[PDB]
């Protein structure tokens, strides 16, 4: 298990948590020095439990599929909540089994679904450590509309930060003040599977992408990533979705 406490949190302790999160994900290879997530894990070992504590010390446990980072559901007091999707129902067979009741959320875990439920795109949802504190609090008491927005915050401040060093730094900058994610942040989130695939296709292609990945940069400019010498590959991305799962 990995843990993060919002009480007394700072860029350092958050950095420690994201490091722990990455280190809890199993790999047997690195591709271009980046850990390659496993094709599959069987049984309960497939799911990492993240223990998150809001400022007041209240807690949720979040279940994360270790092969893809995907958060399937969470436990709040004695109630479990899972996304409305086959992978999450499968997760419900292994985690939070001692919960008194199980609620299936009325949406899948997809942005194309969470943004609809929340009533807003995540370009307009501020993220940061204060937002994460809020998200935890929201998820403690069931409210499906509010939970959608909370989950958008949760996903980006945990999973997306684990995958991209840039996103981790974005959140560290938002330690004490929330701000909507940069265009670059959104771009990276949307491109993770694409980038993972192309970095893997590059291993037999002299480090060259079979298909270029288009990203927005930090200055707000749109750029083509064509090979492994790009800063996104050498410095930014921290985890690769296995092509078996793409
Ligand atoms: N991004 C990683 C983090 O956020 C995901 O959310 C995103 C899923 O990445 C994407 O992929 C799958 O999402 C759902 C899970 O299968 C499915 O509904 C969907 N059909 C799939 O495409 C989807 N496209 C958008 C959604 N924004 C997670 O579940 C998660 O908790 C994880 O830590
Ligand atoms: C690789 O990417 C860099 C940009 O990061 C670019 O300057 C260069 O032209 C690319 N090389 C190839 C072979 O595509």
């Amino acid at each position: 298990d990995v843990s993060f406490r919002l009480s007394g949190a700072d860029p350092s302790s958050y950095g420690m948590f994201i490091k722990d999160l990455r280190n809890a994900l199993p790999h047997t290879e690195k591709v271009y020095n980046i850990p390659l997530l496993l094709p599959s894990v069987s049984g309960a070992g497939r799911y990492l439990l993240m223990h998150l504590f809001n400022y007041d010390g209240n807690t949720i446990t979040v279940a994360v599929d270790v092969t893809n980072v995907y958060i399937m559901g969470y436990l709040a007091l004695t109630t479990s909540y899972f996304f409305n999707e086959p992978a999450a129902d499968l997760a419900s067979q292994y985690v939070f089994r001692s919960a008194r009741r199980k609620i299936t959320l009325p949406y899948s875990g997809n942005y194309e679904r969470l943004q609809i439920a929340a009533g807003k795109p995540r370009e307009k949802i501020p993220i940061g450590l204060p937002a994460l504190d809020t998200a935890i609090s929201t998820l403690l008491h069931y409210d499906s509309t509010a939970a959608a927005g909370a989950l958008l915050v949760l996903i980006q401040t945990t999973a997306e930060a684990a995958r991209f060093k840039y996103i981790e730094q974005q959140i560290q900058e938002r330690a004490y003040r929330d701000e909507v994610p940069s265009s670059a942040t959104i771009s990276l989130e949307n491109s993770w599977s694409g980038l993972s695939k192309q970095i893997q296709l590059a291993q037999g292609n002299n480090g060259v992408f079979r298909t270029p990945t288009v990203l927005v940069d930090s200055k707000g400019n749109r750029v083509q990533i064509t090979n492994v010498t790009s800063n996104v590959v050498t410095s930014n991305i921290q985890l690769l979705l296995n092509t078996k799962n793409i």
